[PDB]
């Protein structure tokens, strides 16, 4: 494969959203590879990177979902809080979990191109590219993955 | 050891040394574009910038919360105390977060420009001397402008 | 540096 | 200065016990700075010495404390224990108080020491009498430090 | 220090409590083998541990005694003002006799340590340990000991 | 030309 066309497809933010293993796992396996790094006091770019998203996460996550939950149920028991309240609160939920995606899907490639490398990683993503744009008749029944 | 030992004395300070958010974050705006053009991965670059991003990202967000919090309750009759109880506490979070990413901002900044020995000797200097109790001190605080001289 | 790698992380197209 | 003289006006003691940090924030940082000597098990006197206060204020201090509380709550109800009891409680409160004196005045020698140096410790009381023993307008307006510094 | 002086030490940790000299003479014992070491200034592990856990004895032992035996005071008297008085009393007398209870222990495996030696030392309460945990019938009558004591001071 | 410092600490004065 081309090196210059593999990097110009990979990308994080063309995936599909649903590519993107859950929070909790997420941050357990950062925290549990890290580690060692961490204890190292290692200053790797992708460790620090990988750091400050999961501190991110941990921080914000559980607060911008308890956001669009007091939302729903302020909209769901009545009228009497109003709706710019309503309005704002959504919207503050909106833009912190457009952060938070950002978030997930960079602390989901500086994780990864720790254990493996960011060239594998790039490859992956080109790969997986490809595998989603083909159709599912001519292409493998189950998708690819990293040196696998 | 010591990287870790001036962080604390930097979480141990008054929240009255760290300056507005406004400045801090368009001085360090100012101070990081030239190395994002030039593709730079020094550790205080990768640290102030995702801590910049942070703030711009949540300190609205955090504030609105507080207020409208605040202005429901005063209301009194919207929902009910659940509500504003669970907006504090998040804001809490938020709030206590924010303060750790302005002042390892801050910390980075400095360190960047300046240098880190000279940051960190200033702020051993002005911790020591706001522990002591106002006996023993010396009764003028260790000035900011010690870590623009190098030694 | 072919790479974007702006700001440390992947940037954003 | 003269280091005999120096070495002659040091000693902890002299100190009008409010020089001293606060007991927990003292406790806090000995162990802060002791944990690395803690886990290399190291043999080092001012490590040793500050461990053993360590344990013997985290063991007595809140006993004391509480001894206090007691003498004090017994005094108010009155008609409970007496009056030889409450003597005897406050004296033993006040032995252990004059003991944990002690050991807070060593425990911030030791600590001190093990950062900076004793000579360093032993410099610094002493241009601290010195500056003390002097009015105010005449001391200046800096105050006596030992200034850690660091190099790149 | 060696695993061997390890198991030692945990060991002096949970031992009958009859094995301890009385405090009164390990405190006499261990000022007068020390204040050589004192006058000389040393900074000996042993050396300092010991004159710690020694000052530390002096201190709250006999206060610790007195809270005590004012606690039975006051319960025997009556008239507490709610039992959490003695309740606190006796929970803090019970604090301070298991530091002074460790206290006492390690002063002890130092002082001895610093007469013969952490070898001597280590060797004897092993020794000991596996002639308390065994059985008679399968032990010998008569307990080990440090033989360098009751050994003849033989001279022509 | 050594201080006190006996016992291994300071002692009073």
């Amino acid at each position: 494969m081309d090196i210059n066309a593999s990097r110009a497809l990979a990308n994080v933010y063309d995936l599909p959203d649903d590519f993107f293993p859950k929070i909790d796992d997420l941050v357990r396996d950062a925290k549990d590879a890290l580690e060692p790094y961490w204890k190292s006091d290692s200053i790797k770019k992708h460790v620090l990177i990988a750091t400050h998203f999961v501190d991110l996460i941990e921080d914000f996550w559980q607060t911008t979902q308890g956001m669009h939950e007091i939302a729903e149920s302020l909209r769901a028991v009545g009228g009497s809080g109003g709706a710019e309240i309503h309005a704002h609160l959504k919207a503050y939920a909106k833009i912190n979990e457009e952060s938070l995606d950002r978030a997930r899907r960079l602390l989901w490639w500086h994780y990864n191109c720790l254990l493996w490398g960011e060239a594998q990683v790039t490859n992956y993503i080109s790969r997986l590219r490809t595998w989603l744009s083909t159709p599912e008749k001519y292409r493998g029944r189950d998708a690819p993955t990293i040196e696998a």
